[PDB]
């Protein structure tokens, strides 16, 4: 008996910018994309969320295995994983045995209805052909009231008179897998479960400190910006940087579209697996908003109009859509 | 080229207890099973972890649904929100019944041979009898002084001259599933999401207040104990509860056989679905182990002799033991 409301009344409804009043977009320092061959990783460090890090080791470390550290049969752990895992970084930094490689992007970008397009740094993107074409999903559920959110809400429509810009990145924390398995061959699962860790913090401290690179110094919105780590894992700044797969629009495939984009393979050596998984897994990628009013929110289920308005945008077919948001799909 | 010891040798360095030194197993007040067709919620509200719920909170929180709090989309706010808002939920669910907790505990003489442990008979003198249930153990096998675990090291041997005893229980909070359904019915998804994570809790406090109990009361093996909440998440207490599936005893199926010896089912709802997950979701189940040397372990990698062994004395095929412990084989099938 769950209400959803039709495709076009959750349009009526949606968030509304009020784009007369908007100031104008900050145009990026550059158009196109920017390669990260090496990254600073001891940077790095600095900018490490360690909560799940100590959240991985509460979980293995209930459960031990053989070889762990003579603390784990106590009744300290904390402390010495962590000092355990300041040395390793030390170590795997200074002999080169991690790398992290990285790419963010910037295009003019503009709103048709649902979806965002990007155009050519000198088009004038009325009269262009977009270059690509990044798609929305809108909130339908129902519970003025609230709007339904899309993406597309967050980038000046095509006829606004108003010049916008999205952008892009990826980056990955490379050697983590063949460190992994090679303590593992040492029989030294501690180890291997230490440099996992270690590598989806890296890749994770990377998406942060180049998301404060990007508002304060490629794109430059926010240039006066000055905030501490923990500030930033608060979301007390301004832009967003969902990726796909995540609740504001669970499509996966549209990493295809960023990876084609951006030459992001060529370019970083990250691949998109048969799953859309990055690889390697220690890895994190996102779109840019700059608008102060972008937010995250969760798409939530949606109704079959949707689903098959989606598929004649994308060009593909309804069973196809179907496979990749069902999770979210409002309908049997 | 990782190493692992052959069956036999990590037995031979299996973790040894040398009972005659040991205090002696306590006998439990009763053997078999008592049943809990209802329990006290509000008293398993001051014995929930609220870690794993403020988690689920920050995860969920960063991308709201429409129709969340307002405060969702402020700039400290979001976790006094849900806090309050879980304790309204706790008082007006747990007052108007419409959660409901129910489980049962059992317990059984039993001794280990080798890598297993038998059960028996109240009755019974166990070199003279037949088990009435077995629950076998993995050890550890893969190579590095520290000894190779199994669980079945912390029950005396059979041939010990010393009576040991294994419980198990099973709990589950009763409505979550339902109400969470019929939040999101009416377009509420914060409430669903609130609701299906208090079940959670609930179901993790009724696992350790009843732990508590046992040691203290039920088992007694533990009479003299007083710890606060905090230090039974540390696990400060003696003996545990590992559940088959943990990294302790990987085998699912194991499962099977405490649902069977302690006609978990019909006692209590609790049932085990085709993937040997327990329905309803909000549960925990798991074997009390009441030594006080007793620890969580993995065992981790082993190799095809033990895979052999272990389908020998469970009577199943080898490939049926491959794919449930899948994860955990040590060489390439």
């Amino acid at each position: 008996e769950r209400r959803y409301l039709p495709l076009s009344q959750a349009r009526k409804s949606g968030f509304q910018m009020d784009w007369l009043s908007e100031p104008h977009p900050v145009k990026p320092t550059f158009i196109g994309t920017q390669v990260f061959e090496e990254y600073d990783l001891q940077k790095l460090v600095d900018y490490i969320d360690w909560k799940p890090f100590f959240d991985v080791w509460q979980l293995r470390g209930k459960y031990p295995n053989r070889g762990f550290p003579k603390i784990f049969n106590d009744k300290g752990e904390a402390r010495k994983v962590y000092d355990d895992a300041h040395n390793m970084l030390n170590t795997l930094i200074s002999q080169k045995k991690l790398r992290a490689r990285g790419v963010v992007g910037f295009w003019p970008a503009q709103s048709i209805q649902d979806d965002i397009h990007l155009y050519a740094e000198a088009a004038v993107p009325q009269a262009a052909e977009p270059i690509a074409t990044f798609y929305g999903l809108r909130q339908q559920a129902e519970n003025s009231t609230e709007p339904y959110y899309c993406l597309s809400d967050f980038i000046a429509p095509l006829h606004s008179g108003i010049r916008d810009y999205l952008g892009l990145f990826a980056v990955a924390c490379f050697g983590v897998e063949e460190l992994s398995k090679a303590y593992e061959d040492d029989g030294d699962d501690y180890s291997s479960i230490m440099v996992k860790a270690l590598g989806d913090r890296l890749a994770e401290a990377f998406a942060e400190e180049l998301h404060e690179r990007v508002r304060r110094e490629l794109w430059a919105y926010c240039g006066s910006e000055q905030l501490d780590v923990a500030d930033l894992r608060r979301l007390r700044y301004k832009g967003i940087r969902p990726a796909p797969g995540y609740p504001s629009q669970p499509d996966h495939t549209e990493k295809l579209t960023m990876w084609r984009l951006a030459d992001i393979e060529q370019s970083t050596g990250i691949r998109l697996t048969e799953s859309l998984a990055m690889a390697p897994a220690s890895a994190v990628s996102g779109l840019y908003f700059s608008n102060l009013k972008s937010k995250y929110f969760a798409v939530g289920k949606i109704s079959k109009d949707q689903v098959e308005d989606y598929a004649l945008r994308k060009n593909i077919s309804v069973a196809e859509v179907e496979k990749w948001l069902g999770p979210i799909l409002g309908y049997d």
